[PDB]
């Protein structure tokens, strides 16, 4: 008896995002997603360290959905027989039932599929939670993502004027919680429910083994750097479903930010460093104006570099000298300015 | 010299809020509290752990004292003779005297009356503070509370609407640090001074053993599940006087959120998530649209299944199929959709 | 070819801050600093404990820099023959080449000097950032400070009110990971690259050993407390390059705050405790109503006390007891009020 017209979507593997309007003159449609749980062994640093994940479509993160305002979203959650636990999803972006989980709980053999309206705009985490001690675990092993509610005007900077991404990238990011031995040497196991007694322990002092950008070290680094052009207005939607980020694009800033993620609110501008509170999605919108590579971090600096947490950019352009330049190349200190030199001394 | 009208206001247990105004044609007041301090025993998870608790009014939080801009608030605070320490008061809200710490410390068998005018608007932390090492000592003991400064107009939305709660409730978060032996079990003791070396290790290195809502894991849940009806607007004022916190409903939204707590400014609306910066209260507005059980958690997932951290809304009232439903209850995966699922594989 | 007037700064010492204009009819000029690299054993608690510093002009943090919106700002950076590691400069505050830090590698024996054009408003952090893994080891070894971009009307308060303080103090907030031995004593070496390696095991854990304020332990407490006086507007710039941070004026408020630093946002108002995200700076106005101590403490109480992290005010003036009075000072509990007392018992 909901007598809107149907469109399904085919998500793709993150950090890209499946295709989609900003502004739209459609009206609300019952938009078609599905998702497949995946608990499968993934590599998830430089070292080949493996951990025992669950997934939603095979990914850490989850992908990203997009919708508008007023859509239905109505998702078809499949668990193949090969999974070894049952799982569920609940969108923060949805009203009721623990937001979905509870109509959603399914073992390996079933699907099942749950609506939800989309009433809140902004971004969103969505994540498995089956119940008591489960919930951390299914999120940390990698069961979250995230999901979009644009306004059908598209984004504004909340003082009446339009801003309109170029291109769009969802970077989540995952705290691992992997057993060591009585060495130090990360432990590894046949399955999710051996991982399970070694991995709550770990848990429970709260600090991560590892920090991951899109599944693990080095993800979005490389090969696998971001692409962007001088001149493009990028949209980075950053998720952590379960611990706090601070996300600092390095050379850049954020234009316009929204850290708590809901486009109801204004975005602040000009920001150096942003925060993603554990449990949440944010947005900052950029407008890439010199070339090179940019390192996108969470800036704690250990995290960033020594557990996993930086992705590049590499934007292809012209360098812009009345911005930032070189005056002067490394050279030897003269002599002759010592005593100035304070000089503190 | 003050020449105004007493009130004395009688307080209740948390997470309840004694009888007060929102709007109020009343003019300023002198608005008369007591807190007494309890040293005692408490349990503080569902394994009957016990610590060393310090409180005010023998409950954490302490209760929620209530006042309106430009009242003037005297608190007689009360150290009885069964006490062992000195104590004091530190309110947030507060000008001078390092909050009122400096103007109210008591040995056990003494009482001391302090009063503040109320010229800061907002949710504000109180605590003890007697001076080094033991501030930290007292608050994470448990010596922690909050005051709400309404205005004298009630809530509003910070763009000229009105906005009044159907039911308040204050949420007190507490960080505990509870000593283990070599096996790893927590260690007992028969008095806040035995207990003091052995805590001050765990605290030194910032990781709590619990967090907990109302003094104890699942104090909210079950029998003591917060109770609402669809259609109430509810205030949830969450206060955190030593470490960080990011409040989430599960199920629904912030509707108007205060997460710095402070009503001068205006709230930020349709939040999945807030953040309650770790020496203040915040406050949360949601009108609930569905029935049913929702959690309230602090979002790491962690510290909410595993540590503590989780209350229940217990909401009665009709289901809306159009904000959710379940489409298809769980079932077989068919045969026939296997090459669809695709596909990541 | 840049055709504008050039404008030595000569840079002072942290808490203090090099003299400026505010607001300034002046147009854009090529502001000069110079910066130092000095690697040093320095002290940084009571207690004596050293660790083997790596600064800007000697200092933890290094000084505040401050120029006006359009400004350019051209830095050598200096790295001595005596210093033993290679160093660069990274300004949030800049657009292009990492921030500067892929044009400012310079080894022991060399200058570099860069200019940035000085596009956005607020308080930034700059900081050494060699690569990988010397990233973090150099900002926690001391290698950040911070830059104030001031718009050229200077402070407003987002609503067409301009803003002016009397005074300015900068407190740079530094976690330490100073390895311990199989006792728990600090360990201490004859260089840096020595420290190395057991300093980042301790970094890997993400607990610091001390977080201090202007350098160590009790920098800005008794003789070398804060001074201001009753009726002063204060600016209170707080910068932590790599974690987290929760400022709190302790028998004061946050009159004005841009907790995000960036002064094309409106600050809030009122506040108790703000929120300093690691990787940034951000600002506080505080007008002092009453004389007398006040501590600025991060509001993990823990680290304020047991780990370094609070300063103090000394403020002159006469005491206004209109704000809060001493009804009653410290006397017997009466008897006769025990029935009253309750009762929670
Ligand atoms: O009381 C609401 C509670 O029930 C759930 C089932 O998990 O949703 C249902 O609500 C009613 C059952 O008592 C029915 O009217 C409805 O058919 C059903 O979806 C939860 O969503 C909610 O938490
Ligand atoms: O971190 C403890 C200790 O363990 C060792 C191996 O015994 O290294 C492990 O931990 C390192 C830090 O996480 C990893 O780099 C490596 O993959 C892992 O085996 C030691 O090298 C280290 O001292
Ligand atoms: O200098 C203010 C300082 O004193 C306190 C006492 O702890 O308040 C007092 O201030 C004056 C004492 O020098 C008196 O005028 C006043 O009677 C008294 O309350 C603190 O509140 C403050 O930090
Ligand atoms: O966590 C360490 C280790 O200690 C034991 C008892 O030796 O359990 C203790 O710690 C648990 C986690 O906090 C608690 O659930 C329990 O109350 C406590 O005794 C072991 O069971 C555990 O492996
Ligand atoms: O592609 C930009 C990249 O180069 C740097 C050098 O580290 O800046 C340079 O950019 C160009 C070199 O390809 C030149 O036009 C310019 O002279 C030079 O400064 C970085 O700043 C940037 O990341
Ligand atoms: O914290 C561990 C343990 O080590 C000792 C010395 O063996 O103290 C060290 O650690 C203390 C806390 O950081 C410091 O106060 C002191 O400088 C340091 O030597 C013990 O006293 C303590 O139990
Ligand atoms: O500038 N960021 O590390
Ligand atoms: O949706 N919260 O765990
Ligand atoms: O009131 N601050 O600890
Ligand atoms: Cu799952
Ligand atoms: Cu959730
Ligand atoms: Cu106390
Ligand atoms: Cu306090
Ligand atoms: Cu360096
Ligand atoms: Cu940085």
């Amino acid at each position: 008896d909901l007598k809107l017209p149907r469109q399904r979507v085919d998500l793709v593997a993150p950090p890209f995002v499946h295709v989609h309007e900003q502004a739209t003159k459609q009206g609300p449609k019952i938009m078609e997603f599905k998702l497949v749980v995946q608990e499968k062994k993934m590599v998830i640093d430089e070292k080949g360290t493996t951990f025992q994940a669950m997934t939603f479509n095979g990914s850490m993160p989850g992908p990203l959905m997009v919708v508008h305002e007023g859509d239905y979203v109505e998702v078809t959650l499949v668990n193949p027989a090969t999974n070894t636990m049952p799982h569920n999803i609940d969108f923060h972006s949805a009203t009721g039932a623990l937001g979905g989980g509870a109509l959603t709980l399914i073992n390996p053999g079933e699907q099942v599929v749950l609506r939800w309206k989309a009433t809140r705009t902004g971004v969103f985490v969505y994540h498995c939670a089956p119940g008591g001690p489960m919930i951390p675990w299914h999120v940390v092993s990698g069961m979250n993502g995230a999901v979009m509610v644009l306004p059908r005007d598209g984004l504004n900077d909340g003082h009446g004027h339009s801003l309109r991404y170029d291109r769009i990238y969802y970077i989540g990011e995952q705290d691992l919680y992997v057993p060591r031995d009585e060495k130090g040497n990360f432990k590894s196991y046949d399955s999710p429910g051996e991982a399970y007694s070694d991995t709550e322990e770990v848990m429970r002092k709260l600090t991560p083994t590892h920090v991951v950008f899109n599944g693990k070290a080095g993800a979005l680094t490389g090969k696998n750097a971001l692409n962007a052009n001088v001149g493009e207005n990028v949209l980075i939607v950053h998720s952590q479903a379960n611990r706090d980020s601070r996300p600092h694009l390095i050379g850049g800033h954020g234009d316009y930010v929204w850290e708590t993620g809901k486009f109801s609110n204004a975005p602040e501008t000009g920001l150096e460093t942003w925060f993603i509170r554990g449990g949440s999605a944010g947005a900052a919108l950029y407008k890439f104006l010199q070339p090179g590579i940019y390192a996108y971090v969470t800036h704690n600096l250990i995290e960033a570099a020594n557990l996993g947490a930086t992705a590049h950019f590499k934007v292809e352009g012209k360098w812009n000298d009345d911005l930032m330049t070189q005056v002067k190349a490394p050279a030897d200190i003269p002599t002759g300015s010592t005593n100035e030199n304070l000089y503190f001394q």
